[PDB]
């Protein structure tokens, strides 16, 4: 990743290898689960596209996630290169071509051209926006990793409330539903998808009532 | 989180992963049992908004939890906006809009601006009012991985007066007793719900003997 | 807790979660046992009063001797209290008002105001205060997860004098007996708690003989 | 490694024993896989050749392979050397000899001269050059096991086309198919290996669909 | 510990919590084995008396030998200041007490004071002689942890001779058996209570052959 | 270790403890295999006698080994003083005395004699030539767990020609085969000790053939 000297100047530094293997673990245990998302985001601050495909690489299994992935970051570079046209002349001291879809996803460009562009004033941000691109597939392959399907959702017979609470939003969050989304089937699909005693509580609390109000009502 | 450089000023650092997975860690083993609170502010000491959602983010499971977890976070936003109007009118160089709900939440705000009222001075330390709305949330949440029925709380036939002990206070610290009740409950109830030989001997003792002295009466 | 800068200034840092995570280790395997205490120590050098609050909120279980814990800290803050009575009058810039015992347990006391005792010219060291406070705590705790009864540490019929040693001191720690006390039972109880053949001996070797020549006559 | 120190100089720096131990990690868990190259490269960044050799020299068993892969070192080597006539003459201050092969692998060459080729301006960057020839040993041993044995690959009477396709781009890996090559075995060969049902499915598709089309047509 | 600054001055820094579980670690596994020592020695550089203290009291259990421990510490004492009289009269600014015995050991001696003595002009090595004192206690307590016996090593009957020698020095060790010793024991003993077969081609070898050459004949 | 400070001067700085632990570790798993060899150089790199004394003195068990070793060194020593006569005459403010084979040893010289002879211009290597010494012992040791008898390393007659090749490197390194000699070796000494059909085939490939060539044609 690129981060902050003393001297003020942004430089290059390695990514860590304890980073690498923290995110090995995650897709380890979560595999592709909505929480392999903000994690990976989290773990790649300030990366550079090498530094991006250094830790999509060090990833074992998945092969057909991996190969969807891939194609995302394809589309969005060949879109790239669609909405930015090339200027033609020679390139100035100091400045640098300007990066095409490939060099964005580091096909195509050396560490050395990531880091110009990345700190380059003003400066175009390769690794945001091939992480952008990355967190895009990522989002396409959860829904692998957690198909939708909120209908199939259902209360068991003795199961406790919390259980099935618990499996509705796990399920939300696969699907990628928006905090408003979540708002609406709470007031409905939740309460709808309940055991017979509970939904008849849940649905004479009346509608509003709050998460931590209906897990005490069917406790 | 925000962090006192060299020069003196507070300038931002990206949250540790070594956090981040301790804070992942602690929600793995203990869930959202009473300790999970301290844990979570003393792993969250002068974050932002961005950091405190990168590390709730972090969480698996807990669908039920997260979504009652968000709506206290946001009807702690909107109490914010209810007390604070916005006072219009042109922003100065080196000032800035005056925060919303939204933006102590980390929705509607960027990293920046964060920095900028956290490190303004006077400053409007969003990061802090924001771990106060999320340790609100995480106080009715462990009430879920938490009961309240200190009269179920009584002395085994031959349980060891230490053990009924931990389970009387392990009680009252997930039911969130302050101080001042836990004074009360064990002048009162903590006598009362202990087995019979122990309870004669401690209403023995006399109201107003020290907890320490109570165990040596009852070993 | 509170540390050396570069400029000379002591100035506040957030305590490690290592550390704290290192002091849940001990507490989840050594519980309350004598070298909880020296540890307990180690591990809070320089710390706040908040700094010694987190690190007591994170021990899980244990309700009655943290309720115990309480109760002496508590008796040391009135004790302060009636020690130190409050002088009148307005606070000049620079200066703060004087610390009750609550303040000094971090009750009623902010971090900032903390650090302006601790780092006051002449400081008032609430941290240490608060320390003291707390491991006379410990040392009251750990007579409810040692002995007591020295009386009860009798060497097995065929158990080595080395493993009745190790027994007879570990008790005498935890009833924190001093370094002339542990010598003159050494020189009594060490050798009447023996079996009959060790008891022989060692009333053989005569008194004032050393450890080393009493593990060495009965081995 | 070499690395920017803070007068602007490149100087030396002994590789880090945590990196080393973390190589021996990879390499004992997953062996010598698709994923070990990029990997290396990542824990290499700005390696010398005695860096590179100290880390290959930590590589417990796989006896065969090591053999290989110096193989292609020396391989590489002698290509260098007959790339690269030597020019005659004497040496000026400041400067140095030009690399053989041998010297760039870091069997002639001391680390001094190592560095000072690396940080000469122009460098010679011998630490670069070398690990070319390493990950090219790696690409030949990985496939320790390949086909073109991708015709054995089909879909199990009862496998979920997720895990079919995991096993179809991990074979494609390991006998390093180019991008362009993995597209023509999407619109062919996978669809041809599998089970009778998806291959239905996937022939109505029509040629050209994509690799999450796919998945969600046979899920 | 005492260590070296950027300005050149040798300052205190707080003895590591990861260092203490280290040492807490040996002795948890190999408890006081001839090993411990060095181990003690190689974790303590630099020690200050109130670091080597901090270090002995995370020792759980061995209260046998702790007591053994604290009465050589103290002869160690009691003959420091036998041998160094105290010297009369004020103390000048910049200069302090000559240290007891109790100082060195720091059950009278302040931190501050410690540092002052270890880093004054000439310094007072307390740290460096407390830490001798401890080592020569930990000498007397191994040979209880593995006493002695060597007359007791005999090679098994169909016992290789590699294992009969970790055997015979691993008992040595223990006994503390200088280097020299060592050589005659090796031209000796090794040789004589070596099985039948092996004590022939020993003898056969003449007085004189190296450990290498005795393993090599009876291989 | 010696390191470069900032200055330019090389100044002395403690061994870490966690190099020394990772030693620990190496020789725990691994005990005094081939790999140890390269490993404890990898960790070593400037360090003085005493450092790398006090690694050799972590190492528990393997009592005959590290007699073993001693005697090495021993005979390394005595050799370096056969070989440096003693020149006489006082000695000049900045000069140095000439070390014995003890004093590279590091059992006659203190720490800050070390130092000057490895930073004296011209520098006298202590740490680099007693470092050497005790490769060559570490050689000698590792043919104590291993065998030099390649004329042994036969292929099963079911044993797959992958596995025949690990034994068969893996018996060439502990018995310290340059390069040379294993390509020697894979040219003879390989194909001849391989099972019959295999033999038939390797003998059949032609003089010259690569080992993955070998692997390819007995697969």
């Amino acid at each position: 990743p690129i981060v902050q000297n003393l001297q003020g100047q942004m430089v290059h530094q390695a990514i860590s290898p304890r980073t690498l293997n923290a995110w090995v673990k995650v897709v380890e245990e979560k595999a592709f689960s909505p929480e392999v998302i903000p994690m990976f985001s989290a773990l790649s601050e300030g990366a550079t596209p090498q530094d991006l495909n250094t830790m999509l690489n060090t990833v074992g299994g998945h092969q057909a996630a991996m190969q969807m992935l891939k194609e995302t970051i394809n589309e969005e570079a060949a879109e790239w290169d669609r909405l930015h046209p090339v200027h033609a002349g020679p390139i100035a001291p100091g400045q640098m071509r300007e990066p095409r879809g490939s060099d964005i996803a580091g096909t195509t460009s050396t560490l050395q051209e990531q880091i110009g562009w990345m700190t380059h004033n003003p400066p175009i941000p390769v690794g945001e926006i091939y992480k952008r691109w990355i967190i895009l597939g990522l989002n396409k392959i959860v829904r692998m990793y957690s198909p939708t399907s909120i209908l199939d959702i259902r209360q068991g017979p003795k199961e406790p409330f919390r259980d099935y609470v618990d499996r509705f939003y796990k399920t939300l969050r696969a699907e990628q539903a928006s905090q408003e989304v979540k708002n609406a089937a709470t007031e409905t699909l939740l309460v709808q998808n309940a055991n017979p005693d509970c939904k008849t509580i849940l649905k004479a609390l009346g509608p509003g009532a709050t998460l931590e109000e209906m897990m005490t009502a069917c406790q």
